[PDB]
RNA sequence: UUUUUU
RNA sequence: UUUUUU
RNA sequence: UUUUUU
């Protein structure tokens, strides 16, 4: 085969290419430090490296009740073994301040300082299970960016305050403290991985806080990655006989950029619990899925999802790519009203049972035609308002 | 054979003609050695030979936390290992000063004068990721040149800027400490290599230096290697049935080219993951693929893929092939519509069916030509602008 | 089988007349004459009655 | 010598 | 680089 | 997020 060389270093084998180790610590009083680190975080001070450590030890003080030695044999350090990452139990006698836990060297020397001069509060009332949670709530819409997820994180607050589930600390729902959360939760890797093992792991007995964060998690699914769904649910559309292509994708040069997709997605498959968060996660093959690499096979495949629904004409592109997927939008509109009467007729119906679900398809034309337009206005409205 | 001398010397078996040794050290402030050595690069002298030294030390202290016993044991080392490049392991107590790293000999007692001039600055915030992060921004679109190099460094600092990923120092994103980063890793090889490995190796557990040299990496592939990219996907296109060759390369004086071309990229293969890395490492035999060798292949090749799409319109090529490239473009235009009104009559669709399709058809060659011209203009622009 | 075929042409953002014109010299010269005119936005006949 | 977009 | 609704 | 009656 002489055109595998395209596909040279894309599906390469698990090899382990690092080594990183950090510090969990068997203590007495895991609530107070927890604390402590829950109030670190709403200072606002940069972790430089403890911050793995401090988050690894916040989520092991809420699944484990705060003893390392259970953590490193679940399944979670077993997975990121594997990958070079490990954990070090370190005993502890008296921790009376957060930074007798802090080692010896130049970083540590330089945070020191900082975490010397808070004043900490000896009282506090917030455990690692509401910090876990208000993190988890960024998941979803993590990677379109700030304005997004803090959006989202407010609807969310909503959203579970009403349902009688959680209050949170006021001064956590302050556009600034949200800011360094995200800061927080977007450069660090192993926190977004134990939520979302946590998460989508726990088959049953949900606290309060693991129901958020499995909510949390579920919602989080193939965010950032609208072209899987989109491309898998219309354009290599799968019947009952096989994989059917659809008419809109059977232009010479679509098919070369699908074979590819195919071959990326047989990658991307590798990771089978966690590809639905490869973007999120930033797993091996995801640059490999992007709107650029197939420009005009995520324009039609985004057109011919828009046609169906009401919501995903909310959807932004680039500057590029607006034409060819009204085009596809509009194609795949009139393909669909062909496709609905020669169904409808071929269906064993009576006279009346025709003009019944006729009627019916009708009005449910107009809702979705009414529905996409009132969406289209309040995205044009959105990005208009945003540019003043 | 009697012609098998035309090919004599061009595969050629693996064989070690070198003996490299570089000096890694193991010592406890490595993370002070390494700012010092960021800092050696942001005044911009020269290193002469621990240049390779100090950025695989620069390497190991990101990758596996700054020990090289555990580098030694790693598969890039081992892959070095066989090309006659070994590293050496070398114990230190004090360091104060960077210089006493340096060995004794001419060179080195040359450059101990330099680094004995600068003012080290006691405390500094800049870990060996960022610096690698920022050096592997430089990778793709580095075989073109100064101008696309830093015009490309730009465009991806707003781009990981805005994705809320990192923030550069300011003193980084001025043209001289662009320029001098160019130097350094132009000429070096290890650093690049290091880089590669790493970015196409690791997967999963990316930090945000890791996710940014991933996906650099995965930027950079075939880069320097367009030629290879558009014959492999439209001259010896690979059908179903076999490899069809293209109307437009039955010419016999592009047979012979193209029987060439094929032993070119057999030699090219030899090299499994890195032979999309080819002219950027400089590998084996990346001189034998080369537009000059195969002058109206390539420019066939260039026209029949600028026909598909519409960003490979601003490609420059010399002044001997642009009317060839034209007139394969043209030609191949005409074809394409050809082929695609033969296929549209072919396929099993209605009336309405075949209208939907057809006006999405002429949509999208429209589409298709605007933003061609648009591209066209653009790369005018662009060169006319150069020149003033 | 008079030797006479039509063309179908499609054509979305028909502002003026002038772009249903092709290019070539002939075109190129009613172009001309064509933007000139002071075209009614609103008129009303019909196909049918010339 | 490379030249686009990602 | 991502862009919707959940 | 759920929304009725039992």
């Amino acid at each position: 085969e002489l055109h595998g060389i395209l596909s040279l270093g894309l599906n390469v084998d698990h090899t382990i290419v690092r080594k990183k180790s950090i510090p969990l610590f068997e203590i007495g009083n895991s609530d107070q430090v927890c604390n402590w680190i829950i109030q670190i975080i709403e200072a606002g001070v940069d972790l430089q490296e403890v911050a793995d450590s401090f988050l690894t030890m916040l989520c092991v003080n809420h699944a484990y009740q705060g003893d390392p030695n259970l953590f490193l044999e679940s399944p979670a350090a077993h997975y990121l073994k594997g990958h070079g990452i490990h954990f070090e139990i370190q005993h502890r006698d008296n921790v009376d301040h957060i930074t007798d836990l802090l080692g010896v060297g130049s970083r540590d020397k330089s945070l020191r300082k900082t975490l010397s001069a808070l004043e900490f509060e000896p009282g506090g009332t917030t455990t690692a299970g509401m910090f876990l949670s208000f993190a988890s709530l960024f998941l979803p819409k993590l990677v379109v960016g700030e304005r997004a997820c803090l959006e989202k994180v407010q609807r969310q607050i909503q959203i579970h305050a009403e349902q009688g589930l959680i209050q949170y600390p006021t001064q956590w729902q302050s556009v600034g403290h949200m800011m360094v959360v995200f800061r927080l939760i977007r450069v660090n890797f192993v926190l977004k991985f134990l939520l979302v093992h946590q998460g989508m792991h726990m088959m049953a007995g949900h606290d309060a806080n693991d129901a958020i964060i499995a909510n949390s998690i579920s919602q989080t699914r193939f965010s950032g990655l609208l072209i899987v769904k989109t491309v898998l649910e219309h354009i290599l559309q799968k019947t009952e006989a096989g994989v059917q292509l659809h008419p809109l994708a059977r232009t010479s040069k679509v098919k070369g950029e699908l074979l590819a997709f195919k071959s990326a997605l047989e990658a991307l498959a590798s990771h089978r619990e966690y590809a639905p968060f490869a973007r999120l996660l930033n797993l091996s093959g995801v640059n490999n899925l992007e709107h650029g690499l197939y420009p005009q096979l995520s324009a039609i495949a985004l057109g011919v999802a828009t046609a169906h629904g009401s919501t995903l004409a909310g959807v932004n592109v680039s500057e590029q790519y607006q034409q060819l997927r009204e085009a596809a939008t509009e194609a795949e509109k009139q393909l669909q009203q062909h496709s609905e009467m020669r169904e409808l007729e071929t269906l064993g119906l009576d006279e009346q049972e025709r003009k019944i679900l006729a009627t019916f398809h009708s009005r449910k034309n107009e809702i979705n035609i009414q529905q996409t337009s009132s969406i289209l206005a309040i995205r044009k409205e959105r990005l208009r308002k945003l540019t003043e």
